[PDB]
This record gives C-alpha cells, structure tokens and sequence, in this order.
C-alpha cells in the first residue's frame, strides 16, 4: 500500500518552479518528505505515500511545470518510514 520514493532530476529545474509544482501535486497526493535544490542544478525528490499516489507524482515530477526542462528523472523505491509529517523544500 505505502512506500517511500526517491527521484533525481536534471535539466533547467531550478528558479523556474519546479518544486512549487511538485509540492501542490504531493499536497494533493497527500504525499510527505521534500524537494531539495543540489548544487550540480539538479532536485532530489523525496516522496512517502499510498503507492498509486506516488505513480501520480512521478508523472507530474517527469512533466514539470512549462519554465522547467525536466531532460532525466532517476528513480526507485524504499520503505515507507512514516516520519514525515509536511512536504517541504531544502
């Protein structure tokens, strides 16, 4: 039912918005864990949820909002921990 997913994503993602989009469709999701902006100009996506929630987000995290150039998503999928209590930016 529930498990914990973890994806990277490269191309232009960051200061276009990208983790607000994510962020609003987690919400609804009812998904919990984070977007966090690395270095490199890529995002890590840390996602706890119901698994069908999960596939939703993966699809919308694949898309991006129209100012991203989302080029590559790697992904995969862990426990489901349960400690995550908002979905945050980092």
């Amino acid at each position: 039912m529930l498990k914990r997913m973890y994806a990277r994503v490269y191309g232009l993602v960051q200061g276009v918005g990208f983790r607000k989009f994510v962020q609003i469709h987690a919400i609804r999701l009812g998904i919990k864990g984070y977007a966090k902006n690395l270095p490199d100009g890529s995002v890590e996506v840390v996602a706890e949820g119901y698994e069908e929630a999960l596939s939703k987000l993966l699809e919308r995290i694949k898309q991006g909002p129209p100012a991203a150039e989302v080029e590559k998503v790697d992904y995969s999928f862990s426990e489901y921990k349960g400690e995550f209590e908002d979905f945050e930016t980092y």
